[PDB]
């Protein structure tokens, strides 16, 4: 578990060292929020987690940021599209009615207005060089580039404060780890709807905001990582799994076999290992190597079986053959199998 500690030490340095990046990013985001709020359709706009203007998907490249803009949408009426469990039609004074196509709220008609208002606030910036990207990928809707290295992903999201949709009833299976009372509390928090297709004007249910709630209070014991006698490697295992996929995606960026894989799959699988191993002793720091291996083993089992269920929506398979093909899965299975059987070269 010595090599892994060095990977983690190098990773701590690029994070902790004086980086102006996030400040160039805040300035941009603040300008857009002041602009969007002036508009009748985008008045109730705000950053998802205000104060922390990021969600660093890239653990290797600290120049690549990801930001979410929430829109508080009251009296939301959802209709599950094609029994998908994760994709819904948004139905419902008239506050957002300019995007309505009868009963159903249009995501594309909202994203186009969002893209255009952002295009109009870009030109007005005199401080730093910011350039937009109109590449098709649904959401992230807008992919800005501040200066030359810094890239920002902006996602528009609908916020609903009503109880979570039925499809989430069996999800968040944290009871035997974080408790039945913590599960009840988190389920009391809002949920989001981000624009995304299943092939249609649909919205995908998002619970990315619950991650920080869990990572900063991840033990079965209330004092996990608060003392010397209670240090676990849950966070370290998440960082290493995230970096392993990242180094592999970079190693094979010329090919297209790893393009569908994201840190989201790595996170989902890691949290399913937390459910499997609910005790703090199954996550002892001394056992960083063994622990990381249960994560590496669980992820390989996911690829092989073509099964990685959404952590909040059990009936939605992120590894569905209709989402990711067997060829893409078999390629990654072989690349990781090589990494574990070669003392993780990708890290050194
Ligand atoms: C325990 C736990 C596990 C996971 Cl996987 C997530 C989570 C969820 C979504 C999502 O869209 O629903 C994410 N989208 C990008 N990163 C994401 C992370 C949140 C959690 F609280
Ligand atoms: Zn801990």
């Amino acid at each position: 578990a010595s090599k892994l500690r060095a990977v983690l030490e190098k990773l701590k340095l690029s994070r902790d060292d004086i980086s102006t990046a996030a400040g160039m990013v805040k300035g941009v985001v603040d300008h857009l929020l002041l602009r969007l709020k002036c508009d009748s359709a985008f008045r109730g706009v705000g950053l998802l987690n205000t104060g922390s203007y990021y969600e660093h998907v890239k653990i290797s490249a600290p120049n690549e940021f990801d930001v979410m803009f929430k829109l508080e949408v009251p009296r939301i009426q959802l209709e599950e599209y094609s029994n998908t469990r994760a994709y819904y039609f948004v139905k419902f004074e008239n506050p957002l009615s300019q995007f309505l196509e009868g009963e159903i709220l249009s995501a594309s008609k909202m994203l186009s207005k969002f893209r255009k208002i952002i295009k109009e606030e870009i030109n007005d910036i005199k401080d730093t060089d910011v350039i937009m990207k109109r590449k098709r990928g649904g959401s992230p809707a807008v992919t800005l580039l501040i200066s030359e290295k810094i890239s920002v992903d902006i996602t528009l999201a609908l916020e609903s404060k009503s109880s979570w949709p039925a499809s989430t009833q069996e999800g968040l299976r944290i009871q035997n780890w974080l408790s039945a009372k913590v599960r009840k509390q988190l389920r009391l928090k809002p949920f989001y709807l981000v624009p995304k297709h299943a092939k249609e004007e649909t919205w995908r249910l998002s619970f990315s905001h619950i991650e920080k709630e869990i990572l900063n209070n991840h033990g079965k014991s209330k004092t996990c990582c608060e003392n010397k006698e209670e240090k676990c490697c849950r966070k370290d295992c998440l960082k290493l799994m995230k970096y392993l996929l990242e180094q592999l995606k970079e190693r094979f960026k010329d090919k297209k076999h790893l393009d569908k894989f994201s840190s989201y799959h790595v996170k989902t699988a890691f949290f399913h290992v937390c459910t499997q191993n609910p005790q703090d002793s199954q996550w002892d720091r001394k056992d960083l190597g063994l622990c990381f291996d249960n994560c590496v083993t669980y992820f390989l089992q996911c690829l092989r079986t073509e099964k990685l269920e959404n952590y909040f929506i059990p009936e939605f398979n992120l590894f569905s053959s209709n989402l990711i093909d067997k060829r893409s899965k078999e390629f990654l299975t072989k690349q990781i199998e090589y990494e574990r059987n070669n003392e993780f070269p990708v890290f050194d």
